[PDB]
């Protein structure tokens, strides 16, 4: 059902730790596997190496490091946004 976040849009902005970023669909397949958020420095991060960059590294979890429009890819993995396996069901608490 998604929320005001539309990644229709080829584009879907981040945000890790202050540390903005634009997020590419063409690699948001597979979202940690592929650097598709390109920062100020006219380069990709992957949602790993962009952890590190809005965090520090040490963070460990990357799906609560970083933000998108307003939810983090955990959620963002748990409510549609994000493909990923069998996520969990049907009738699921948070969007």
């Amino acid at each position: 059902m998604d929320e005001n976040i539309n990644f229709k849009q080829s584009e879907l902005p981040v945000t890790c730790g202050e540390v903005k970023g634009t997020l590419y669909k063409e690699r948001f397949k597979q979202g940690t596997s592929k650097k598709c958020i390109q920062s100020e420095d006219k380069k990709w991060f992957t949602p790993r190496e962009f952890e590190i960059e809005g965090d520090r590294g040490a963070s460990k979890n990357w799906k609560l490091s970083i933000r998108c429009g307003g939810y983090t890819l955990k959620v963002l993995m748990e409510n549609k946004f994000l493909p990923e396996p069998p996520s969990t069901r049907k009738k699921v608490t948070i969007k």
